DNA sequence: CTGTTGGCAAGCCAGGATCTGAACAATACCGTCATCGAGCACTGCACAGA
């Protein structure tokens, strides 16, 4: 669960080693923290996760408060608060709503991790100028950081694949903080510009699915079910064991 | 064996005008994204029974 185990790749603000925090770990400590990843794309893939959760669990309800938060972390008390109606919401593997999945995909085949690598594969030359076995592994939070890309930045897979809400490859433009909190919490829309953003169903796709050829009016789109918009049918199989995400 | 020297080298004036210098037609195409499942091929597989 995004919201519960750890997940986000971390290293101290100019510290060293890589480690694994939970979302609790970071709205509730005075520690700073950068991203941490391989790759520029999913670093900003990952902060634009953390915004929309961030923008659903906790929007301040004036500006006086904004500005609170930002130099007050939150006792883990008023976290647990925030999260406990979303826990349901953010589970990778689960019954009937899996994570920005959908379950019962028909597929005579399985797809590689590699295509949502996002220019690892693509295009005829991929094969030859990039590394191989990039997506044979991929831990918890890659995953879930390389569907949010998908969804959002990167172009559909082919042919009868939908792009998101913003169309194909748009850019994305977050204000910048001093370290990893403040900057989630500084591109969080407070409620009363939330409702002036937002003037529907508020559910998302893998909990209110979307149905085949049928016409949406922008309007009718509520803001988490469009923060967290999935334009494709993609299911996750069944993990592996203890071993280097790769 | 022995072969020279001085003194001197110009000035005037004059070089053109006419009139003319192009047009047409034509400049390419292909491949270097991807998806899905189906319909339809090499291609070996032993055999059973010939």
């Amino acid at each position: 669960n995004l919201l519960i185990d750890n997940w986000i790749p971390v290293r101290p603000r100019n510290g060293g080693k890589v480690q694994i925090i939970n979302l609790q770990s970071l709205y509730c400590s005075r520690d700073q923290w950068r991203l941490s990843l391989p790759r520029d794309d999913m670093e900003l893939a990952a902060l634009a996760l953390l915004v929309c959760i961030g923008q659903i669990i906790a929007p301040a309800k004036d500006d006086v408060e904004f500005r609170h938060r930002i130099m007050n972390p939150l006792t883990e008390d008023e976290f647990q608060q925030l999260i406990a109606p979303w826990i349901d919401m953010f589970y990778l593997n689960h019954a009937e709503h899996p994570f920005m999945q959908t379950k019962g995909v028909k597929a005579n085949d399985v797809t590689p991790m590699e295509k949502l690598l996002a220019g690892v594969s693509g295009a005829t030359n991929c094969a030859f100028v990039n590394q191989p076995g990039q997506g044979e592994a991929l831990c918890g939070g890659c995953t879930a950081i390389a569907l949010f890309n998908q969804a959002n930045q990167a172009p559909g897979f082919g042919g009868g694949f939908k792009s998101g809400l913003r169309g194909g490859t748009p850019v994305t433009t977050f204000v910048r903080g001093i370290d990893l909190r403040s900057t989630v919490l500084l591109n969080v829309l407070t409620l009363p510009r939330l409702q002036k953003q937002f003037p529907t169903e508020n559910q998302p796709t893998w909990i209110k699915p979307i149905k085949s050829n049928e016409s949406i009016p922008a309007s009718s789109i509520g803001f988490v079910r469009g923060l967290f918009w999935q334009p494709a049918h993609i299911e996750l199989c069944d993990p592996i064991g203890i071993g280097k995400c790769s």
